[PDB]
C-alpha cells in the first residue's frame, strides 16, 4: 500500500495535494495561462506574448514555446544571482579523493564563464556552432557547458566513458568545431586516459571539423601534444577577460545536443532549445525536490547524461541552488561512500540510480556504516525501473524512513520530469513513478494505437507538448517526426511500456522496442550487432536483453562467425574488448552465445523473440514460419551450456 506524506513535509512543501489538482488542471485546460505565469521563474530579455505553439500532426511536427522572447541562460543561472547570493556556494565539488573539495561561489563561478566565454569567442567559436566537451566530473566541465551556452554556442557533450570511436562518431555527425577534454579522469582511485581517446578519435579521416582541442591540466600525467591544435585550458583562461555581457537569445535558439540510443541506427543528437527547456528544467527541480533556499542538493548522475544536464546543473542553479558534484563512485574507497558524502556536505536533498542503490543494497549496512545521514530530507530515484524491494531498503536505509522517494520517469527527449511524485502532494506507491507532472498528458495506446482506459496497460504515449521537449534530431528533422510521431500518429510515443492502476498511478515497466538498460545506460541492440559484424572473424549477431539483478538488465549476444571460423575464450575475450573499443565499456557484452542456428523466417527476419526467451532460461513455450524449425532445439542446448 501507500506511503502517507510525513507531518515535516507538509508543513513546509510548495505543492501540497490540492495545489497538485488545482495546477494540474489548469496546465492541461489552460496551458497559455499557466505556463505563461509559470515562465517567470526565469528573467527574461524581452518579455514573451506568445506561450505554447505545438503540433504533433503528420508533416508538421513543429514544437515552440515562449517563441518571441529571449533570454540568456547563463544569467538565469549566474548573473541574476550574483547581487544577492554571490557569495552562496553553487557547487560543491567532492573530489574522488576524498581531501580533495571546493566550494564555488556563484561569484566565483560567474568570473570563469565570463573568461571561458571570451577565450571560446577569441578562438573564434560563434553563436551556433557545436562544440564538443569530453570531460571528467569536474567544475570546469560546468563552466565549459555555462561558457557555451552564454555565447548562444550548442554544446555536445560526451560521455567519457565512451571510446574513440565513438567520439569520432559524434563529432562527425556534428561537426564540432572544438573539443574540450582533459589529460584523464581520477575515478576510484585510478586514471581515464580521456585526452589520449580524443587524439585516437581526432586521426579518424572522416574527422574535418575540429580546429582546436583544450585540455584541462587535471592530473598532469605525460601526453602526446600536437602543437597549433592543443591548447591548455589555465594558458587561455588566465589570458581571457572576466568581463563579459550576455546577449539575448532567442526562446528556439539550440542549446545543447545529446547524442541518444535509439531503436534504429547508430545514436542520434538529440537537440534541445533554450526558453522552454530551462523554464521546464526550473520548475521541475523546485517542485519535485521540494527545493527551499539553504538545501544542499545532491544528484549522483554523469555530466554526460541528460540527468546530469537538467539535475545536476541548469534546473538547480537557475533556482540559485547548491548543487554538489562528485568526482568518483557511490561505494569507493568503501560501500558507506555515498553517505559519507552526504553527511560531509550536509545533503538535504539526494539524486540517485537504481543500479546505485542495488549495487549499495547489496553491501547492506556496509552501505550506512558510522554514517548519519540526518541532513537528508527528500530522496529521488532516475534511469530505470525500480523494484519495490530496492525502493523500500533506500526508503529506509539511506532516508531513515523520513524522506519522500521521488521516481522520476523521463528521457533525453522529453528534457525533464515527465511522470513523477511531488513530495508534499501525493502518496507514495513503491515502484511507481505515480502522477504526471504540470503540462504532461500521458496515455496508454496498444499495438494498433487504440487508447486503452482505466486500470490497464499499453504502449506510454504523449499526448500534447510540454515546455521542455527536444525539438528536433540534429540536422534531421524528418527522421525525427518518424522516429516519435510516427507508430501512433499526433502522440509522441516514449518507446516505453507501462501500466495504470485504480488510483491513475503509472508503473514503467520499460523499453517495448530494441533499447536495452545496461546499469541505467541506454543503448540500442542494433548499434552492440553492428560493432559485433564490424569485427572480420564475424558473420552475424542479434543482441537481447536479460534481467540481472545488479545491472538491471545485462547485454546477451548471439553470434555467427563466418565460414571456417571456430570459436575459442581468446576470441570470448578479444570479442567482447571489440566492442568496449566500438562503443566503449558500457556496451561490452555479457555472454556471447556462438551459434550457427539464428532463428530465420521464410523472408530472412531474425525470430527476436525466441532468442529473448532463450536468453532469459525459458525452456517451453510459433516455430511453423522459420526455414528450419530445429535451430530452437540447438539454441536450447548452446544455452544449457
Ligand atoms: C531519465 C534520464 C535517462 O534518460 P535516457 O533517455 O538515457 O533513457 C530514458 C529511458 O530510461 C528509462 N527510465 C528512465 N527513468 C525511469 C523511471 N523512473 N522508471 C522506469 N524507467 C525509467 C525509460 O525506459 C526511458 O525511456
Amino acid at each position: 500500500h501507500k506511503h502517507a506524506i510525513p507531518a515535516n513535509i507538509a508543513d513546509r512543501c510548495l505543492i501540497n495535494p490540492e495545489q497538485y489538482e488545482t495546477k494540474y488542471k489548469q496546465s492541461i485546460n489552460d496551458p497559455d495561462t499557466f505556463w505563461g505565469e509559470q515562465g517567470k521563474i526565469l528573467d527574461w530579455i524581452t518579455p514573451y506574448q506568445k506561450v505554447k505553439n505545438t503540433s504533433f500532426a503528420p508533416g508538421n511536427v513543429s514544437i515552440k514555446w515562449y517563441e518571441d522572447g529571449t533570454l540568456n541562460l547563463a544569467a538565469n543561472c549566474l548573473d541574476r544571482h550574483l547581487q544577492e547570493n554571490g557569495d552562496r556556494t553553487a557547487i560543491i565539488w567532492e573530489g574522488d579523493d576524498t581531501s580533495q573539495s571546493k566550494h564555488i561561489s556563484y561569484r566565483e563561478l560567474h568570473r570563469d564563464v565570463c573568461r571561458f566565454a571570451n577565450t571560446l569567442l577569441d578562438l573564434g567559436i560563434k553563436k551556433g556552432d557545436v562544440v564538443a566537451i569530453y570531460m571528467p566530473m569536474v567544475p570546469e566541465a560546468a563552466v565549459a557547458m555555462l561558457a557555451c551556452a552564454r555565447i548562444g554556442a550548442v554544446h555536445s557533450v560526451i560521455f567519457g566513458g565512451f571510446s574513440p570511436e565513438a567520439v569520432a562518431g559524434r563529432i562527425i555527425d556534428s561537426s564540432s568545431r572544438l573539443v574540450i577534454t582533459a589529460d584523464e579522469g581520477v575515478r576510484a582511485g585510478r586514471s581515464i586516459p580521456l585526452k589520449k581517446n580524443v587524439d585516437d578519435a581526432l586521426k579518424n579521416p572522416n574527422v574535418t571539423s575540429v580546429e582546436h582541442v583544450i585540455v584541462l591540466k587535471r592530473t598532469g600525467s605525460d601526453i602526446d601534444w600536437q602543437e597549433g591544435r592543443d591548447l591548455w585550458w589555465r594558458d587561455l583562461i588566465e589570458k581571457a577577460s572576466p568581463e563579459h555581457q550576455p546577449e539575448a537569445m532567442n526562446a528556439e535558439d539550440p542549446l545543447f545536443i545529446l547524442y541518444t540510443s535509439g531503436s534504429t541506427g547508430k545514436p542520434k543528437g538529440v537537440l534541445h532549445t533554450t526558453g522552454g527547456y530551462l523554464v521546464y528544467a526550473a520548475t521541475t527541480f523546485k517542485y519535485v525536490f521540494d527545493y527551499h533556499p539553504g538545501d544542499i542538493y545532491w544528484c549522483t548522475a554523469d555530466v554526460g547524461w541528460v540527468t546530469g544536464h537538467s539535475y545536476l546543473l541548469y534546473g538547480p542553479l537557475a533556482c540559485g541552488a547548491t548543487t554538489l558534484m562528485f568526482e568518483g563512485v557511490p561505494n569507493w574507497p568503501t560501500p558507506a561512500r555515498m553517505c559519507q558524502v552526504v553527511d560531509k556536505h550536509q545533503v538535504n536533498i539526494l539524486y540517485t540510480a537504481p543500479t546505485a542503490i542495488r549495487a549499495l543494497m547489496a553491501e547492506g549496512d556496509k552501505a550506512i556504516e558510522g554514517t548519519d545521514r540526518s541532513s537528508l530530507r527528500i530522496l529521488g530515484s532516475v534511469g530505470e525501473p525500480i523494484n519495490p524491494e530496492a525502493w523500500e531498503w533506500y526508503w529506509k536505509k539511506i532516508g531513515k524512513e523520513k524522506c519522500p522517494v521521488v521516481d522520476t520517469w523521463w528521457q533525453t527527449e522529453t528534457g525533464g520530469f515527465m511522470i513523477t511524485p511531488l513530495p508534499g502532494a501525493i502518496e507514495l506507491k513503491a515502484g511507481s513513478a505515480t502522477r504526471p507532472f504540470f503540462g504532461v498528458q500521458p496515455a496508454l495506446v496498444d499495438n494498433e494505437g487504440h487508447p486503452q482506459e482505466g486500470a490497464t496497460e499499453g504502449n506510454l504515449v504523449i499526448t500534447d507538448s510540454w515546455p521542455g521537449q527536444a525539438r528536433t534530431l540534429f540536422g534531421d528533422h524528418e527522421r525525427f517526426e518518424q522516429t516519435y510521431f510516427s507508430t501512433f500518429k499526433n502522440m509522441y510515443f516514449s518507446g516505453d511500456g507501462a501500466r495504470r492502476d485504480e488510483d491513475g498511478y503509472y508503473w514503467i515497466t520499460g523499453r517495448v522496442d530494441d533499447v536495452l538498460n545496461v546499469s541505467g545506460h541506454r543503448l540500442g541492440t542494433a548499434e552492440i550487432e553492428s560493432a559485433l559484424v564490424a569485427h572480420p572473424k564475424i558473420a552475424e549477431a542479434a543482441v537481447v536483453g536479460i534481467p540481472h539483478a545488479i545491472k538491471g538488465q545485462a547485454i546477451y549476444a548471439y553470434v555467427t562467425l563466418n565460414h571456417g571460423e571456430e570459436p575459442s575464450p581468446e576470441l570470448y575475450a578479444e570479442v567482447r574488448n571489440w566492442v568496449a573499443k566500438e562503443i566503449g565499456p558500457l556496451a561490452t557484452p555479457d555472454v556471447l552465445h556462438w551459434t550457427d542456428s539464428l532463428p530465420k523466417t521464410r523472408s530472412g527476419k531474425i525470430m527476436r523473440r525466441i532468442l529473448r526467451k532463450i536468453a532469459a532460461g525459458d525452456t517451453s513455450n510459433d516455430t511453423s514460419t522459420l526455414a528450419d524449425p530445429g535451430v530452437v532445439e540447438k539454441l536450447l542446448e548452446e544455452k544449457q551450456a
